[PDB]
This record gives structure tokens, sequence and C-alpha cells, in this order.
């Protein structure tokens, strides 16, 4: 060994201390034997995750787990285990797994704080892009409080972290650490016309992660509020000079339904009779989908939200009490 | 929660960013369009980019390709307030443009002006812009190369002295600042080399030394006056067949510097046969093998100069004097 | 400058001091003038490399040189020289060149050590991406001991260094240096759906390069041990369904054949007379080839190694002595 | 007209007389209004067919009907009717429909004979290519007894008539008539790299259609003999290298299993325990399936047929009795 | 060698061809272009097509899409002599055009004019043209269908009464004759339906009955006068969203027939909201479900006619009289 | 059987009488055994041919035979034979094969005459498109005396027959018969943007075929004259107002070489010194490649052709005696 400089030494260390907490995740799919006609389990995906606690809980992106007839997590030392799906939140693309492993081979990553992050501080991403086990890439926090389309549901994910640390396919589910060797986010997606890292990557912030992992380990589900309306996307509403959100449907069996919000119908000659248009929700104004989403993201089941609509050419105000989203 | 002590290196990048992001702006290129349903005149964004604040008088600098073809321009300040921007002037060849905003002198932080002539490969650089609409994104890198010549199809005419960096630069970054570790402007990010159209680690910035000169001239006279030889010539991969080792002058307007001086254009003998004209083979002693060489030479010239251009005419060369004049 | 930081100052110095050792390599092909139709030489591709010693030996990837009528290397001061091929190793994509030039123009690149590298340390890549003469990109060692498929032709390369320092077409053959300004690897390939840099580049370790250059300089080729076996790909060992490397042909001359390995055959009808199937080599369990290769990749010509095959519903152990390919 | 020629005059008459029997078939799917989001029915595809009898039975290709919420047939006079599916045979892409309409609006198409057809005779195709209501194209019988892969799903169709009368998407289900103005086949598919007509269209022979319509009308399905075997494709019987149809699974219930055919298996390790392999069925030599299929395609449920397999370096002959698929 | 006795059927097709090929011509569409080397004005073919001789006065008929955008036209007679052609006039809607040639009256064989109204499906047809430049190619087929309506993007406005044939028709055939077995003009080949852009057995011809009328009018007055309602309407797949069961009139110029009569255009209430206008639902009693229906209706109308158009306006229909005027 | 009409009966008959003369040809290529590592013969192409004589000679397109490690011809009754390549002419894409077969299973097609063909007479094509054995397609002669690019060499093939009888991949090498049940051409290519029959197909005329088959059976080669010059293609000569054919090279060892025609060279400064330009060849004028080709197509080895060139701005006349093209 040669004498390494301060800085690089700090990252060399940070990596050795934390790589043990990172794991490889395999999404095995069912395939047929061309002759045996029976089945064989065979990898259709690769991703990462980290150890959350001594009880064998593993965190990752839900999109990495989606559709796996079976999934196995490989730990640092290469010992591979079978994993049970503890639970998951599709909106924030967070998922929790559990494995039966000896507490000695489990390092839970030190949990940090994402609320105090500053653009410019250094970050460290560890994951498995292209199957390269426990790859380290470094960069900087490029941005904070970003909103990105979930695609895991389409619903927007608020408060996302942006980094220019190389993030490629296979990094999803792995950790983003700060200079303190602390977890600040889960690497989950990128913006790139090629599908290759283009220097713009996103991580779900640790703060929203920790809450979700708690709820997931306790109840195996996260309960989120709904208004009970299907609205028109910002696009197919563009050509109507529509200020806010056009409710297309408010099922009689949901919150806005029981609260009497009107849906969009048809003239009898076939013309469109616009349903209510949400222009504001208790205080905060709503000009499009993101605004609505963002605002409800702050509510909890049971809250009595006061929503303002633009009904037949005259304003309105309606109180709706948010109920949990129907299960399945 | 209290922030964690950051290392000195990263802490610096954090200061540089707090200090300069406010000087960065977002620019919107609007163009007139037909309303689909009421067939009226509508204003609609067709592209966006970056820029920075130059003086307390409201002068915004950006790339020309950003404001090009614009019907109307809006610049949005860091604090999200937006102003209408007037085109002070621009230099299509060096892809630089100045805009004027009527905003409060306190909402305007001129960017520290640096020096590009003494930069060294390996120096740390900082890019701030709006790649993919991501507001004031900070990406970090190093100076990868100096004195690069990139042929910007955004004029055609090549550009030289350009800075090369491996800080991530993506669509949306054009027009934003490139800072040195001292937090001073050293270039304006304008293009990249990429098969994908996305950052691949090879980005270019027009050097501050070139920009200072141009902004100065645009503010003071509304234009940049550049000399011309007054000829239209055959692009390289067009005469590469004939073995032409220079610029095959296609047209020397009798009205321009080269025509009034006697250069002979290409011509057909009515018999169909192509009787080519003068072939420039050097100007002020500098060899001219391709159109770029000619360009580079003129780059270093001033209007009113008496350049001596050599030409291969009818089996012998011969030097002719041409007096460069301003572009009309 | 306006007072550089210590860290950036170190980069500045490192580039300043080593860019002289890097070179530009232009691979010229023979073409035909389209009007006169006389033959002429024109560039087929370009890459980089670096100076190895005061004798004028230049190192780069073999894939930079493959299929080139003539080779020309341009030194940092723009002066060019015709280049002779001293030798090259296809399996490790390393090639040595020799140019005839002024000893005061050759700065041998300081040679480092790759066995001690640690993930996270700073690296420096110098090369000519996109024709961008002596570009410097910077990153960290992202992974060590990686195994990437023959970035030239076939056999897996072992011990590959992974880095997120921007590496692009044109960087092939150039040096990857550590913070001590020493050669730790040769930038040679990348993983990318775009074909350009996306953060994962690989470079062959200097330790491996040191050896091969040395050999090439002296014997103009490097001797490698061979088993004397031809086998089926990991994808053809699937449907048949078994862990191991199936022997498809053991030339009676090639060691494995001397020893008694049986090749695959076709019975009177047409079905498969399943020749041997290697499942272990003197210890290590083989099962695909990345294995058989990986392991065998550490033997020397001569090393009598025991190979565990399988044939009659029973396993067996044959003793084979390694020889070199001719 | 200005005095038509006898030949064109015959075409004119033939179309004039039979276009009444052709119909338009629109396949409607369930969709969602994008603003009101109530469900609605909208066209998924269209095809043609023809009237079979005064009861309102309509004949077309099953592939014209597959996956349709509701079926509507439009008669030559533009009047439409909802259609009920009477039955259909997937292997011969034939389907019967029944509509409720005026007997004075149904012209049963004169039914011809396909067994006597000769290459070179004139044919007449009527259908709705590209929505072109009752288009008439003309050509000759280009080939007889052709075998084209299941223009619906799987099994080869036999006895297919080939023609160069322009056949395009939309013609599927329509009649192909001979010069006697009689039904000789159902236009069902084409060979084309463009996806549109290039001169080789195929239509299932009326003899085959006559039978299936009849069956469907009565039992609402047609019974077919099955061997009770699952086998590998002609492309997986390649690498192993042997003429024959390899048995991959003989369900102990399915006749072949009752008889004692052994399926392919995997030995303790993972290699292939090569189950049986059919090389002949009571006479005809099988070797791919187009064969096994072709042959077996002429048996009736019950027909005890001897099948020649192969297992222990020797051939053997098992007696199997055909049953129908449930 | 002596020719072999041909069958009567084929012998006829051989006569029909000997007799008519001389009346067929080749047409060249030349356009002005920049000479690459001497940057001068050059004449250069950009497309070719077919046509036929109409009278001894040198009138050539062809499709309009063939001569469209032409800078200069040359027609080549069967005997390979070529003449410059002047545009007599054309009807963009029925894609028909007449040209005039100054050639010797003996080199001109007018084509026999037939009748298209009494054609029958199954009749034998003969097409002569220049597919892919193949001089006076003869292709044979049958009349496949009558009264077809094809929407020629070569105007947009649909065309009706069109003949469908399975005689091979390929690029290069446009503008050439379609003959019946009596050797008389019955249509002019103009388009085909094909995924490949090449004959797939579905070709269309504009019927002779429509052509006779148009050529006549073009020769006599240089133009075809067609009526207008004076409205610009919303294309179908544009309002299909609103449930509009007719033509949603977007604009009724106050200067035109529909405006002077009172039809109301679509409009936004400055509040952004899209307040749509009249929706035509029938004209002279004929239902109007889509733009084509309206087109077809007007097709059968004459200028100066007082058409009564029904409109869905503010919850009720109401018939309004409009007096059709000539196209400007 | 039903009573068939005159016409169809004639074709039914023609087909049964001649289908026996048609054969299927298989182009087997060498492929490896993934395990055996030895070789297997495996079809890479399919085409047709017909029996030329009782001695087992089979005719086909050369392009069908090109590159076959082995080729086998299947006769009517399905008996497949191994075939020896008697010889071939690449210019006219004609090839002759020989097989060892019992004279009783060999019907040589009746040879007709192509010189008297008339556009409009009926034709019958028999071949194997898409592997459909002995497919019959009928149509008409659409054109005569056409010139098409050989692609088998690029050299143009003169005097080609055009038919609208469906001709697809797999028809090459099969016969085109006239109503007399006589061979009038070999189906060999088509014009189609899809690769599927588009109604424009070509056959090499029987007259030129018969000569070539004779020479091929006698000497196994056809001897064709050459001028001994490589010229510039009509394209890369376009921009030079070049009237005729620009000779690029006239090797000193060939006819025009020994006769002293000049090649194109380079100025010494790199400019182009045009070699001779052929404007005429003994009588007939030459304006481009096709003209030259076409004209030499009429000469025989040994002919002393007088060629006119445009040398350095003054005309010329040079006698060249054509020599056989060097073998290989």
């Amino acid at each position: 060994p040669k004498k390494l400089q301060t800085d690089e030494l700090a990252t060399v260390r940070l990596f050795q201390e934390n790589t043990p907490s990172v794991v490889y995740i395999t999404n095995l799919a069912v395939r047929q034997d061309a002759f045996t006609l029976d089945v064989l389990e065979v990898p259709q995906g690769s991703g990462s995750g980290f150890v959350w606690d001594k009880q064998g809980h593993i965190v990752t992106n839900y999109h990495v787990i989606r559709g796996a007839s079976d999934l196995r997590v490989t730990l640092a030392d290469q010992t591979t285990f079978d994993a049970k799906v503890v639970g998951f939140d599709q909106d924030k693309d967070v998922a929790v797994l559990r494995i039966d492993a000896p507490k000695n081979k489990l390092r839970p990553i030190p949990v940090g704080v994402s609320a105090d992050l500053l653009v410019g501080q250094k970050v460290f991403a560890i994951g498995n892009p292209f199957g390269l086990d426990h790859t380290l890439t470094t960069g900087v926090i490029s941005g904070l409080r970003r909103e990105i389309s979930s695609a895991a549901t389409g619903r927007p994910i608020q408060d996302v972290i942006q980094t220019d640390a190389a993030i490629n396919p296979g990094n999803s589910g792995g950790p983003l650490l700060d200079s303190s060797g602390t977890l600040i986010g889960i690497n989950t997606a990128i913006y790139s016309p090629s599908g290759a890292s283009s220097g713009v990557g996103f991580s779900i912030p640790v703060d929203t992660v920790g809450g979700i992992v708690d709820q997931l380990v306790r109840f195996g589900k996260v309960t989120r509020p709904i208004l009970g309306i299907k609205f028109a996307p910002d696009q197919s509403v563009e050509q109507l000079g529509v200020s806010g959100v056009l409710v297309l449907d408010a099922p009689p069996s949901g919150p806005a339904g029981k609260a009497g919000l009107q849906s969009t119908k048809r003239d009898g000659y076939g013309r469109l009779v616009l349903g209510d248009i949400i222009t504001s929700v208790n205080g905060t104004k709503v000009s499009n989908g993101s605004d609505l989403y963002r605002i409800l993201d702050q509510c909890k089941v049971g809250d009595e939200v006061t929503v303002e609509v633009l009904r037949g050419d005259h304003k309105e105000k309606i109180s709706v009490t948010l109920e949990p989203k129907p299960d399945e």
C-alpha cells in the first residue's frame, strides 16, 4: 500500500465499513423445460438492498420485487438466502423483505437524516449495476426537494434527492450515503434518453423511508388517504382552458362521492358536461395534478379536507373526509 | 435534527453553490402558435434553457441557440418571479446572447467574472443549470481539456479555445455558468459530444475570456462586428473528390472584399464542363487545407485588415491582397 | 491561478507530469482513390497508449491495432512516428509497439502496483476520447477483481479494475493512474447501452500488464498453458441440463486427448453420444467455463493438474499435464 | 355496357349473382369513454363471411371472431344483425355464426366440390379487403394440396388451395368460387413480407368446410381424435439430431400413456433421460410432426393405430387407440 | 421466325394495346435547384408520371399530384419526342389536371372516351402507364368495385364514385388511362391502398364521367368552379373526445356564406374556458356525423344554391339558410 | 369434374403438360454441429429451373446457384438428384446444371421464340415462391425490350421481358411460357419496395438464353469482349458536365490500353486531370454507362471498334480491337 490522501482515504474507509450492509437481490421467474415440461426458476431481474436491522429485515425498491415468483437475497460473503416479502408501499416505491439469517452476518446501515441535506455535499452510492456486485460510485447532491413521476404507479414521489453519482440499471434499492457514512436515501431511478447513467439520478429520501419501513414491519401495509376521484390528466384537459383539476368521476361509494362532488357526463346529444373542477383544497391552490397529489400527500386518513370546486359557472366549497384507499 | 459536520472539501462546494445559485436563471423560449379549437394566436413554450445575471442593470447572458427562433422570452429568477426579456443582441458564431430584464436591483446578483486564459487541466469545476427542467442542478467535475475546437452546427462555423469538462452536462444546461473553485465564472456550458444525446462525460463551455469581450460589445453597441472575406466556398466532403487541398472558392461576389480584389469563382463553360476557380491555399502565411483552417485564420483577424491570400489559379499560385470588411 | 485547493492542485500536477507519457495511435488502412483509383492509406480508427521505456516501446490494447496496414503514433508534442508491432496478447487485449525516436521525447510512465488497490481510492484516466487529444477524466475505483468477457475475442479477462471516471471510445489503450501518479491499469472497455460512457469502465491491472509487456518485448509473444479441449458454451449446456463443461473434442495431440478425455459423438442413428464433462480441476469446482477458464488461467505450462470428469454414472479423475498453444 | 366479351360477361354474372351471399363481419370490443369513462362497444377488427343456409348460419374464419365481446354481421343490403357463435374449429380456422333475419334476405351460397379442383382453373374471391365492401378479385388456382401452418393457432392445415387472386387483410372469411359460381374454399391467409397481397393466398377447401359447418351446426363443436402425446418442435429435435417426433409427456389418461409410451425425463444429475421417439404410425414414416400431424389428421376417434417408437437401441411397435380431446 | 397464332381473348388485349399506347404519354416534373459547384439556377426532375392525349389541339390529361409543385413540365410522346407543357388548369379536389403541348397534329391521337356510369364489377380492365419509369407498361385486371370513396391526402377532401381495380398499379402509373374491353377511357389511375407503397391489388381510378366534365370545363374556362359554405371545421379525431356528432364549426368568416348567414364559431371566454360553437348536424336533410358526410353533401351541390343547414346551438337545433358562393 | 370454360381449360392443360419439365433446386450450405463439431449440409436457398434436354441439362438463374457448397435438383415426382455445375454466364444471370437421371423422367420444355412477342399476350409462370412447389401464376406480357440492372454483377441486362404475373422469391430460374406452351423467358427478378410481388416482374428472353445454354454445354463458359476500361458511374460524374463516359482507367495490358486511351490522373497539386471521355463508339453515340454497355453488347471478341473520345479539349477517334475478358 501507498499513502493515500485524506479525502480518498475517507471514501476507502466509508466503503469498507458499509459495503457489508449492502445486499444483492434476485428476482427468479418461472420458465419451462423444453423437454421436461416441468419448471425451472430463472433470474429475470437484478437489484440491491441494504440490511435494516438485526431481525433480518431488508429494504429495497418495490419495483425490484414486483412480479417475482421467488426472490433471494445474497449477502456480502455470498451466502444466498430465501426472502419473504414483509410488505410494500407502491407510491414511494419502498419495499421490505425478511430473511432467516444469523444476526452476526447482519450490519444494519446507520440511518441518517435527509432533512438537513445541502446541495454540494458528497454522496456515495453502492449497488449492483449490470450485475457488478457492490459497486461504489461517488458524486454530489445535485438537488433537493425534487418531484419525479413514480411510473411504479404514475403517482408523483415528492421530496426526491438528485445526485450526479453514476446510477445505472441494477442500482435500484441500494443506499446513498453522506460523508458521515450514513443512509440518506434509496437509489431508485434516473433521467436518461439511453437508459444508461447520464449524471441525473434520484434517491427516495431516508426520512420518508424510515417511516414506511416502520409501518411495513408493524402492519405490513401503509394506509394512505384518498378523495375518491379519478381526474383528467393535465394533457387531455389542455384544450379546455381548465384552471385546476377536472374530476371525471367521484364514485358514490367514496369520500368526494358521499360528499357530493359531481362527475363529468354527456349532454344527451353527446356533448360534455364537465364535472366539478378542483381549484383549491383547504388553503393550498390546485392548478393541476401535481398540486393535488402534493397537497393530499400531507393528509392522513380521516382528515376533513375542505375542497373548492368550480361547478356550473359558480364557485363552491365542499368538505370531504378522506378514507383509506380500498384494499385488494 | 442538527446538520452533520461536513468535510472541508465538500463544505466548500456547498458554499460555492449557496453563493452562486441565486445568480442563475431559467429561460423560456415561447413561439406563436395556432389555437387548435378557436384558431387564435397562442404563446407556447417550444424549449427552455439556462442563463446567468451579469449586472445590476438586468443583463442576462445565455447561449444563442437557447433564444433562437423565439417569439417571446421569459426569464425566471431563483425566487421563481418571472420577467419578460428583450434581446440586447447576440453572436451566432460564438453562440452567445445577452438579454435585458426589468427587475428590482436587489433581486439581481451579478456573477463573479473569472479568467479562462490561465486555466489548467485538472482544476475542479462546477456547473449550474436546468438539465431536463431540474431547477438549478449542480454537477461537479474537472477541467478535462483546454483549447478544444468544436464545430457547433449551431452556426456551422467552428468555435475555438473551448473548455472541456467531465461534469455532467445535459439538455437544459445550455446557457448556464461553469465556475472554478474560487466561485468565479470561467465558461458558459453550451454543448456535449454524445451518441445518446445525454451526458457521456464530454462537455464543452465557451470560455469566459471570449464571453466577457462579447457581452461587453453587445451591451455597448448591440452587436459584434466580425470581418468577412466575402466568399462562398465548397464544403470539404464535397470537393474531397477533386483532390482540392484548400478552400475551393465557389463565389466571390463582385460586391465583396474578395471579388473587388479579383478572386475567381467556380464556373461551367456552357458546354457543361465544370471549370473550377481559385483555390485558397494559405492566408497570412498560414496553410489552408480545409474550411476550418480558413475559419480559424479569420478568427484571429480584425475588420479593415489587409490579409494576403494565396490562390491556386491556372497552374501556379499567386498572392492577392484582400481588405476585410464588416458583416452586413 | 487564483489559489487552487490542495486536492485539485494534486490533479493539476499529476496531469501536468504524466500527459507527456501518453500518445495518440492512428490505425491506417489501404483504400482506393475513387477517380484515379490508385491505392492510398487512410485512418480506419484511432486510440491511445503510453510510453513504456526509453527504447520506444508503446503500450495499448490489441483491439486498437487489429487489422491495420500501418500504425502511426503521435507523441505529446505532435510529432508522429511509424510503428512496428513487437507482439501482443489477444486474451488480455494488451499490445506492445516500438517507434524509433529521441530518448528526450520518451517519458516512461511510472509503473504502479495493482494488487494493493482498494475500492474508493481516486483514479485518473488520460486518453483521446472522440479525438479529444489527451483528455483527463477523473473518478474512483468502483470495483476490483471484476471479470469481463474478452474485450477483444473470447476468453474472460480476470482481475479487471472498474471505475466511474468517464471512459469513451478513443480512451482504449490509455493509462489509468492512482493518486501517486503511477500506472495502475489500461483503460480498455465499458458497459453501456448507448455505446458511450455511463459510469462503468474497465481497465486491465498493471500487474497483469507489466508481465505481458515484459514477455512481448523478449519473446515477441507470451506462452500460455492449454488443456487441449474444445467445449460447448454455457448456453448449450442448458437444455441438456447439467453443471459442468462438456468436452466436445480432445485432439489426441492436445494434452487432454493424450490423457484420455472422450469427445462428444453421434451414435449410429443421430443422437448424442455425450463425451466427457468436466466438473472440477485439481480442487476448484468447474461448472461453466468462467470457472474452468478462471482456474486454469493461473497454471503454468507443465503443471500436471488433476481433472474431475464424469461418464458412466460415476465420477473419475484424470491427470493432465498442461502444454502451450503453438 | 358496349358489348362485353363472353369471358368478362361470365365474371359480371358470377359476381352479380353471388355478391348477395357475402357478408361483412364486425368484431366489437368493450372500451372506456375517456372523459365520462362509462364502458362502450367499438370495432376491434372486421372481416367477411357468407350465408350458408336459410336458417341464418354465417361462415367465416375463427380468427375473425376470436376475442370479441359482440359480433355484428352486415348483409349485402346494409342491414345489420347481432350474431351468436354456433361453434367453431380452431385447427381449421372455420367458425359458424347464426343471425336472426328474413329468409328473403339470405341467399345460401351454392356449395361446390374441392376434391376435383385442377391447377390453372379460374377463381373468384369476394370479400371486404381494407373495408372495401364486397370487393371482387380474380385469379387462378395456383397450387393444390398445400399445407400451411395453423392460420389461427398451431396445428398444420392440410389440403389448402393456393391462388394468385389478390387477397388482403379483410378478405379473411370470404368465399373463393370456381367458374361455375360455386363455393370451393374460404379465403383465409397469405404469404407476404409486406403483410399485403403479393400473389400467394390460401383458402381452406369447401369439402373440409362442408364437414365442419355441418358438425358445428349439430354438436356445436367437432370431435377430433387425439393421440395423447405432447412433443418437442422440429427445431428442438435438431441438436439432439434424429429423425422422429420425441415424446415429452404421455398423460397416463391420454391413450398414448395408457398404451405405454415413455415421456422424456431428467436423471439424478440433470441430463436427458430421452423418452420415446415416434418414427412411424401404422405405415407412414413420421419424422417431424407435419408428418405425425398430417397422417393422424385422417383418423377417427377409435381407430386403433400401431405406432413405431424407439428406445433401447431397438425399435418397437405399440398399439394405441385414438380418443377425442375433452 | 413467324409469330404463333394467339387465342382470341389474348389477341384482343394485344389489339387494344397497339391501338392505344400511342395516345399515352410520359410526364416530367422539373423544379428549380441550386447547382452545387457554380451555385447557379438548375432545372432538375423531382418526379415523373403518366398522362394521355385528349384532343388534336395538344391537351394532355393527368393527375394533379403529378404536376404539383412543378417549376417546369415536359411531356414525352410515345415516339420519344418531348415538348414543353403549359398548365391549362386543374381541379385539386378530384386530382385532375390538363396540360397543353405544341406538337404536330399527326403525333396526337385523342383517346376514345368511354362511360363510367354503367360499368359493372367483373368487367375486364386495362391500365397503361409508366410504373417505376417502365415506359407504357400494360397491366391487366378486372373492375373490383364501384362507387368507392377514397380520402386522397392529395387534397384531403375525399373523392367519390371512384373505380377499384386489381390490375397492378404502382408509383409511376398516376395520370395514365384505365381502359374497358372496348378500348375506351373509363378512368384515370391515381392511387392505391398498400402497406408497402407498392401494388397490392387494390387500385383506384377517377371515373371518366367525372373527368370528361372537368377536362371540358378546364379547357373552356381554365378552372373548375366549386361552391363553399365558408367555414373551417374541426377534423374528426380532434373532437371525438367531446362527443360531437357532426362538424364542429371552428370559424365562420363574417365575409363568407356561413358567416353572413349567422353560424357561430368556437370561442374561449377569456377565462380560458372553451365555449364551442355551432355543430352542423345535417344539411339538405342529409345527416352530418363526420366531416366526410358534409363533404359528400356539398359535392352534390352547385354554387348559388340555398342550402339549409341544421345546427346544434345552445340546447336546441335550428335550421339556417346559407347561400353557397364560388371559391375565391 | 365440372365443365370448365375454353380459356381456363387451355391453362389447366398447359400446366399439366409442362409442370413435369419444371424442377426445384436446393442450395445447401455448410453449418457446424454445436456438439459434433463436424459438418452438416443445410439449405440456405430455394429456387427453380427446367429441363433443357434428354442429357440431364438443367437451366436456372446463376444467382440461384451462387455460393452452394452442394446443390440438388428435385424433379416432378420428388426424386432428388445431385447436380454438377456445367457452367454459367453472370452477365445474363443464366446457369446450366447437369444431373444423372433416367431419360424417361426428363421432359425438355419446348423452346419458343422471344423475338415475336407482343405486349398483351398471355403468359404462365411456374416456379417455387416461398417453397410452394410448382406454383402457377398467370398474367400478361407488360413490356418488351426493357433494360434492368443485373445486381448479379451490376452490368445491365438488355432485352428483358416484363410481366404482371405474380413473381416472388423462389421463382428465379423457372420458366415463363406463352399461350403455345412454349418457353419464352426465365423468370429472374422484380421491382418491389417490399420484396414481395408488386406486379412488375422480369424474364431473360429465351432467344438470348438458348445461345448461352449452347455455349455453356459445349465449352462451359461464354466468351465476352471487353474494351478494357473502368469508368466512372453516371453519378459521381454528374457534377462535371460530362457528356459521355469518363474513362478512369485503361490498364496498359488491355484493348483500350494498347490502343492508347488515357486514364484520369492528378495535377501534382492534387487536382483532377480527366482521362478520355467516350462520346461515341463506332457509329452509335454514348452518353452514359448504359449506352456503352448496350453498344458493346453487340460486339464479339476480335471486333475492331472505332471509339471517339474527348481528350484535352479536342475530339479524337481511336480504333480498339476487343479482347476476351481475363479469366479466373
